[PDB]
């Protein structure tokens, strides 16, 4: 409904797992909103999910976003994961948890509330906004104050 909520994020990881961080614009009505933290220790999957998890919780109206964002890994999700794993009861072929479980529900439970448009962007040129996220989450690593706590070596 809400008029058109821009949404940005991006996230960045220094090892595998590693240090990482998350940032994300929300430009809802005139105004804009940051969003940035860093976990001690998660992936760069994780972070670009979480990225869009924070955004999208913080709106409790019913809206019409556009989210922008380069993650192959949400993208996939999105377009042809997701719909699978629900209908199989999240689980792979051999019966464990889809990785990232935790945040995939987490995500699917924000996307079920909105209006949302995907803009799979493709590189940073020409897109300022996802390069100051990316400026954000590469910072927020520098200085992890959270724990990941649904990371996990096993699943």
């Amino acid at each position: 409904m809400l008029k058109q909520v821009e949404i940005f994020t991006d996230g960045s990881c220094l090892g595998n797992p590693g240090p990482g961080g998350y940032g994300a614009i929300l430009r809802y009505r005139g105004r804009e909103k940051t969003f940035s933290a860093g976990y001690t220790r998660t992936t760069n999957n994780r972070m670009e999910l979480m990225a869009a998890i924070v955004a999208l919780e913080a709106l409790k109206e019913h809206c019409e976003v556009i989210l922008s964002t380069d993650s192959q890994y949400v993208r996939q999700g999105i377009t042809q994961w997701i719909h699978n794993w629900k209908k199989r009861g999240w689980k792979t072929a051999d019966k464990k948890p889809v990785k990232n479980v935790d945040l995939w529900q987490r995500l699917d439970a924000a996307l079920g509330q909105h209006q949302i448009k995907w803009e799979w962007v493709k590189g940073h040129a020409g897109h300022p906004e996802n390069e100051r996220c990316h400026e954000l989450a590469r910072a927020a690593a520098m200085n992890p104050t959270l724990e990941d706590t649904g990371y996990q070596v096993e699943v």
